[PDB]
């Protein structure tokens, strides 16, 4: 996350952080809960995977330091990859996380909400992207989850500043004109929390951008909403 600040404990509860323990253990992507074994999270982000096997899924937690050999985890029984999805830039970067054992709830940790299709026509009110990313090109995953407010952006919009690119409806842009708060590497898979009606929504899914935080160059997040249907169909037995 780029252009942000440290999160306080429990205040994103769905927000997972996703590692992979080959070669050695380390942070991989970003998640959400949204089901009591279920995470969504991005396709693009199990390239070079061959097995769910080396996954890890560490719910509730603010700084990676928390996480250790003796720290409790959830085992990831089958990845969902959606069957359209080629690459990131292309869209339909969303994936579903099955875990081996049902997550508990509690105030660190719980579900989000999906959007809804009666919600496309709705103003969200504030979004906040967050995440374990880059807080800059060629940095590190940081320690504390970290946090930004960015607006959304119409799609005309991001368009315009993706030029060689196909910004689809599957798609949704958030950032400033100026650049300065973003997400970067590492936030993948995060999710972009939007307040609406004093109520969070899952509205996208951190994806791709050209660099970070750089003017006129918005970051590009799955659309959820559009996937509600497919979501349904992938979770239920």
């Amino acid at each position: 996350i780029v252009g942000g600040t440290a999160s306080v404990r429990g205040e994103w509860p769905w927000q997972v952080t996703l590692h992979t323990t080959s070669p050695t253990q380390r942070h991989l992507c970003g998640g959400s809960i949204i089901g009591n074994q279920w995470i969504l999270t991005a396709a693009h982000c199990f390239y070079g995977v061959e097995s769910p096997k080396i996954l890890r899924v560490y719910s509730g937690i603010l700084n990676q330091a928390e996480i250790a050999e003796d720290t409790s985890f959830f085992g990831v029984q089958e990845i969902i990859i959606h069957d359209q999805y080629k690459m990131a830039e292309s869209g339909y970067d969303i994936a579903l996380l099955k875990l081996e054992t049902t997550v508990n709830y509690a105030d660190s940790q719980r579900p989000i909400s999906l959007p809804s299709k009666g919600d496309r026509n709705v103003i969200y009110t504030d979004c906040w992207v967050t995440g374990w990313g880059y807080r800059k090109l060629r940095d590190k995953i940081q320690n504390t989850l970290q946090k930004a407010k960015i607006p959304l952006v119409t799609n005309e919009e991001c368009q315009k500043r993706y030029r060689g690119h196909k910004i689809t409806h599957k798609m949704i842009c958030a950032g400033y004109r100026e650049g300065g708060k973003d997400a970067c590497k590492g936030d993948s898979g995060g999710p972009l929390s939007c307040k609406h009606n004093e109520v969070w929504h899952l509205v996208g899914i951190t994806s791709w951008g050209e660099g970070c935080a750089q003017r006129e160059r918005p970051g590009v997040y799955t659309n959820v909403v559009e996937y509600v249907d497919w979501i349904l169909e992938k979770t239920q037995a």
